[PDB]
């Protein structure tokens, strides 16, 4: 950087922390990744200075003919990736695109069914504490209790039961590939719009090792960042028949001017992701998680659903007699990044958890392979399995800073 | 730019067309600004790769040492500069700072008093296609149909006869100063939460130049961009009494992940408006503004009010016969950027109007003085007294590029 560092010594010190940081662990938090040079330079453009409120070509203000270009730019490059006929780039956030579609389709008090929290589901998909259930009457499908799959039985039971406007598949914490032919499906049958949040599997779906929503949804939501490695916000996709109606819940609706430098940033990211090798680097993604699962079962521990169809596992730690809590504060002592998760079906509270989530993103886009999620996977095991010796610790310590370099 | 041009030609072209174009043009749209070299490198940062829901030593996630630091620089900095006791700093836009506030105080239905959309108020104060007017019932006060200054008495009959839950204060396209201590005796008169949304105003409140609505108002929203010169996004200003309600409003309540790269942005431009400079730059804004009303009531054009007291004017163009949309458009064919904008009780359309909106802002930040004034004055007369001379406009176009270079 050349300006920042003399205008601002105190917050330029504070960013080479974190840009070491993320050099110096091991993030295996499964929404995390990092995004190229160009991603980056995008976002840090002069773009930040444009309002352009409206869309490309029906903007409120004049001089947006180059944000315009960009703007589109983001759109087809978007379609072409999902194969969506509508695209709405302008989402501040994954929970601004989901709030959206919700303000699009619902009425205050709709009843929505979406995924059980505490088995996948997103904090958007009903928390009492966020709008959705405030504004909404949330209630949800749940998995099996012993193969952790979803229910698709008990998502059919709680639509015909409860008749929701709206249904929404996907989650931030579900290991498996969803069913979104049976969920349009079920969605039919009681004459719900169905949504489909992908945040977490979106780069999947790009690089088809993940069935594509798109065909089946009526609203597809996803952020940019996460698997699809943008920059961070959100995008929603649609059939042309509610584009006119999206558009204008993003704005007049629920947002004012759109971050114009941050479209030109998920522009440059959708076309890295039109690229092969952004493919290749999916695949390793998946095979990488599914190693890491193998070696984790390796060393005497339980997955929720007994593995992983996509970059997300879960641990079960009961047999190991610990909470997620307690898991994830000693990896974060080694430099392991996690974070605790409920289980199906956790005896614990959300805080404490019984679980911890991991994913292999952003290990991969580091250029990690099979031979390093073994050596994860062992230390891992080493250091779960010896919370109490600082022994363990420090020799996983080295070996985790073995890998970083 | 190093790795933008090399992945991505269209992209870059673009981002380059629209760098000249802020270059080429005078910008004279009252929300725009240039911010700094040391704000874009801040948001162009590895910062977006972190999530970080929660708030500094609250967070969800593990590793938030570093960006922790950064929201804390900005939280801080916002409450040395606008003396509030506490202050959100993550708010992804200013329509995501009014949501938030909106979504702590009140309940669907609710009513809300603002002004008067087509007096200046903003399309988060009750706009019936934006969520504002969707969720609340909003009542509006106006201003006086000859001085256009607001009338209080009108504030305070709205505000008996309805009893609004809050009453919302300040503007987009107002240009005189409002009296925040007249609203608050009214809120505490019906027993209201007073709410002033300042987003135009920041800088010139940081500055010292317009009166500070934080020791008035229970609430104080702004968009960080506009006046204070900061990257694009919201804050929240508050009592320390509402903080716990307005942080949960912000999250768990509407957004999700905050963009900490966006906040390391905020607290540069904070850093920047903390300095002397930012005082004598926002001064000059201000007295550039006057200059400019000034000589464009020389040129025989009437303002709204009679003048300004901040950094935007208002010009009724029914006196020349023309609608803000004519003269938007032939001022964009010399180079300068105005916006079309509803006067009070104007006979037109929002869409047509009988106006046009300018600031000085973004000219005083490329270094324009009172001399400038004059001569921008000078062509916007000339251009507008003779629409059908492309003589005229020609010439126009000649003193425009002599003022860019
Ligand atoms: C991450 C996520 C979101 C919200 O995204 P933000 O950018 O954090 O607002 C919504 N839904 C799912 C399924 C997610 O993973
Ligand atoms: C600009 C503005 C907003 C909204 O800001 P965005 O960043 O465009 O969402 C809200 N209120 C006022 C008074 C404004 O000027």
């Amino acid at each position: 950087m050349k300006y920042l560092p003399q205008q601002d010594p105190q917050v330029f010190a504070a960013i080479e922390q974190e840009r070491k940081r993320q050099h110096a662990k091991i993030e295996l938090i499964a929404s995390e990744n990092f995004v190229s040079r160009a991603v980056m330079e995008a976002q840090g453009s002069v773009l930040t200075n444009k309002y352009a409120e409206g869309y490309p070509g029906r903007r409120y203000y004049g001089g947006c003919e180059y944000v315009d270009i960009v703007e589109e730019l983001a759109r087809e490059r978007a379609k072409q990736l999902f194969g969506a006929e509508h695209a709405n780039v302008q989402p501040h956030s994954g929970a601004q695109a989901n709030m959206a579609v919700y303000f699009t389709v619902l009425e205050h008090g709709d009843t929505v069914l979406g995924m059980n929290l505490s088995h996948g589901g997103h904090l958007t998909h009903g928390s009492p504490v966020n709008f959705s259930g405030v504004q909404y009457n949330f209630v949800a499908y749940g998995v099996d209790p012993e193969t952790h799959v979803i229910d698709y039985d008990d998502v059919r039971e709680k639509a015909r039961l409860h008749r929701p406007k709206l249904i929404v598949a996907a989650a931030s914490a579900y290991p498996r590939i969803i069913d979104f032919a049976k969920f349009r499906e079920i969605a039919d049958e009681v004459g719900a719009y169905l949504m489909v949040d992908m945040a977490h599997i979106a780069g999947l779906v790009a690089a088809g090792l993940h069935p594509n929503p798109v065909p089946y949804a009526h609203f597809v939501t996803t952020t940019t960042h996460k698997t699809l490695r943008g920059p961070r916000g959100g995008m929603i996709l649609c059939q042309e028949q509610f584009a006119k109606q999206i558009d204008k819940a993003i704005f007049p609706g629920i947002q004012g001017g759109p971050l114009m430098h941050v479209i030109a940033a998920k522009a440059v990211a959708f076309g890295e992701a039109l690229q092969d090798d952004f493919k290749a680097y999916a695949k390793r993604v998946v095979d990488n998680a599914k190693r890491l699962a193998s070696a984790l079962q390796n060393e005497g521990f339980t997955l929720v659903s007994g593995g992983t169809d996509n970059h997300l596992l879960l641990v079960d730690l009961r047999p190991q007699q610990l909470t997620g809590k307690t898991a994830e504060k000693v990896l974060d002592e080694v430099g392991i990044t996690v974070n605790k998760n409920t289980i199906p079906y956790d005896p614990e509270s959300p805080f404490v958890t019984s679980g911890i989530r991991i994913g292999t993103a952003a290990v991969t886009t580091r250029g990690f392979g099979l031979e390093e999620m073994d050596e994860i996977a062992a230390i891992i095991g080493l250091v779960l399995k010896n919370v109490g010796s600082e022994q363990a610790l420090e020799e996983a310590r080295q070996r985790v800073a073995a890998l970083t370099d």
